[PDB]
């Protein structure tokens, strides 16, 4: 199986990439359900120090080639304490992005939810016995809610409500 994510305009095939990390933003789990609510951030991903994985691509939430771990997934932040803090999230192995053309670059639901499963149990490190929930960017434009990226001059827009619809270690 594979998570199909429709993009705008339509990518062409060479904007395949690596997906090597990704940009969160605990909201975080404020007053209490023993739970951390995770999503992707909209922010520019070099508004973020501390975390400086990325090659050569723009792009939203996730970095697209750019910087892998020596071999085990790595998060990082300033203040994991502080919500307004971004949290940087480098991996060790990459997963691939294929934009096939039609609308929509794919993604491998296996590697995916196998990186979501490091991800969760090294947040799980940080704060601790806790259920980890990923979800959906809550807003401010039609913009940021996206995963968008750069690629032969010309900005695409994928709807990434999919990657981040999970809850890990309840
Ligand atoms: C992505 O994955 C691996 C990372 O080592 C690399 O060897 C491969 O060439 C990359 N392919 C694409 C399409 O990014
Ligand atoms: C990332 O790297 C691959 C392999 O070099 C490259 O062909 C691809 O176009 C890159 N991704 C983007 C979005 O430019």
């Amino acid at each position: 199986d594979t998570i199909t994510l429709p993009c705008r305009p339509a990518p062409p095939p060479h904007c395949s990439s690596n997906i090597t990390g990704l940009i969160l933003t605990r909201d975080g789990g404020v007053s209490n359900d023993e739970t951390e609510i995770f999503r992707p951030s909209g922010g520019d991903m070099r508004d973020i120090a501390r975390c400086q994985i990325a090659g050569t691509v723009v792009s939203t939430q996730l970095f697209l080639n750019g910087s892998l771990a020596e071999e085990e997934v790595v998060i990082r932040s300033v203040d994991f304490r502080d919500n307004a803090k971004s949290i940087c999230v480098q991996l060790d192995t990459s997963v691939e992005i294929d934009c096939t053309g039609a609308g929509h670059c794919d993604i491998s639901r296996a590697k995916w939810d196998n990186t979501l499963k490091q991800i969760a149990s090294k947040l799980r490190e940080q704060f601790g016995d806790r259920t980890i929930i990923f979800k959906q960017s809550s807003g401010g434009d039609p913009e940021f809610v996206t995963h968008s990226f750069n690629c032969g001059g010309e900005f695409f827009y994928c709807d990434s409500t999919q990657l981040f619809d999970s809850t890990w270690f309840d």
